[PDB]
């Protein structure tokens, strides 16, 4: 019952997790290796201490579980505080969505910093994946038209704050990135002003990833 | 001519050409995108005013001269400045070697930052391509002992600089990781303290690649 996030100093693979805990007012430790200097050691010392599956980070501890795997804690987390849907479809479609948003968001980590193939992901990739998106918006719409936007019923699902995650991403190093996928930039707007969100994102530290 | 160096804000494909410049007293002007404001943009502006073969960076203008493809830059500069061996065969080492150093130089690039597979580059690539060096360091030792280490004949290549350029960059990330690589390390201080590159080392910006 008491629960601990460790990962690296950075949003990378962590930050929907943290987000989760911040929608939900969840109160955790939230460990960082390198916040006390040399984030080797630190991880270096975690792997001797604790009982990971495969050496990796994100880890959720809870109490004395160890639970690894940034997706599957997200989906577990997601079940227990139900935002993982209101029906099995909903379920499958909140699921899907957030593997597509695995999809854009590795190649939008693979382009940003290096500059890769930057005009490519900026010309075909990104609207693309943009506009599939936005299409899953458009399909679920009317569910709840007054400034509500979900990607998934009429609630908010884990999807939701994944697809901001990721569009939270982008528009930083890219401006403007929404402004043609109306609901889109909607959505992310209004997820981003939730109060327990809109708090945590403020407090959030500035990272390169 | 005036010549111009075109790359982003950063260390990455055009560093060892910037060594180069240093090492031999080029004068040029270092234009960097996206030193204040967004570097996409700026490429942008700069591919519509400027012909480039592939709409990529570096490229390198003398004069109304545009080249392209950082590592046939930097074998014409040597070439032309010589600085690429002085036998034909010495010439073929010292470009074997830059491949070398691209194909570890990438890993490191694509496992640092993100960590994505950080255990499997430091007890298995790192070492072992920091053997490949140092072996290759041990077979020119005839071409002399004196405190100067070159991998290539007995005066300074580009593979030297690309080789130093390689750990530079390693280094910074993992310190000590060439406390089991003696002669490696000899060489890369060597490198180091030349007068023009230790100069242009210390002035040097930092960068996050
Ligand atoms: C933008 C984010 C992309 C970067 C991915 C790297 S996350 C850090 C890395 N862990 C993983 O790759 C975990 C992947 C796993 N599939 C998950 O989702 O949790 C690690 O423990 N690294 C330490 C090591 O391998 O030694
Ligand atoms: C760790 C450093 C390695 C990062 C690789 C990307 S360098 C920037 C990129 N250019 C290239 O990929 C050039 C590759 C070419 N083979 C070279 O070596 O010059 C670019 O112009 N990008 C802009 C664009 O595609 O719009």
């Amino acid at each position: 019952d008491n629960i601990v996030l460790y990962y690296f100093d950075a949003r990378g693979k962590a930050e929907l997790i943290r987000l989760i805990f911040a929608y939900l007012g969840i109160e955790y430790t939230d460990k960082r290796f390198g916040v006390n200097g040399d984030a080797f050691v630190e991880f270096k010392n975690f792997k001797k201490e604790k009982d990971t599956p495969f050496e990796q980070v994100p880890i959720l501890q809870i109490g004395d579980l160890i639970l690894a795997q940034s997706q599957a804690i997200v989906r577990y987390l997601s079940k227990k505080y139900n935002i993982c849907g209101e029906s099995e479809l909903n379920e499958f479609y909140a699921d899907m969505i957030f593997c597509g948003v695995q999809d854009i968001h590795y190649k939008f980590n693979n382009t940003n910093l290096f500059k890769q193939n930057e005009t490519t992901f900026l010309n075909e990739d990104l609207p693309k994946w943009s506009g599939y998106f936005e299409k899953l918006l458009k399909k679920n719409h009317t569910n709840n038209n007054n400034d509500k936007y979900y990607f998934v019923g009429n609630n908010l699902t884990y999807a939701d704050l994944a697809v901001f995650n990721l569009y939270d991403d982008i528009e930083t190093k890219y401006p403007s990135s929404l402004k043609n996928f109306p609901l889109l930039k909607a959505h992310n707007e209004f997820i981003s002003n939730l109060p327990n969100i809109k708090n945590y994102i403020t407090n959030r530290k500035e990272s390169v990833y």
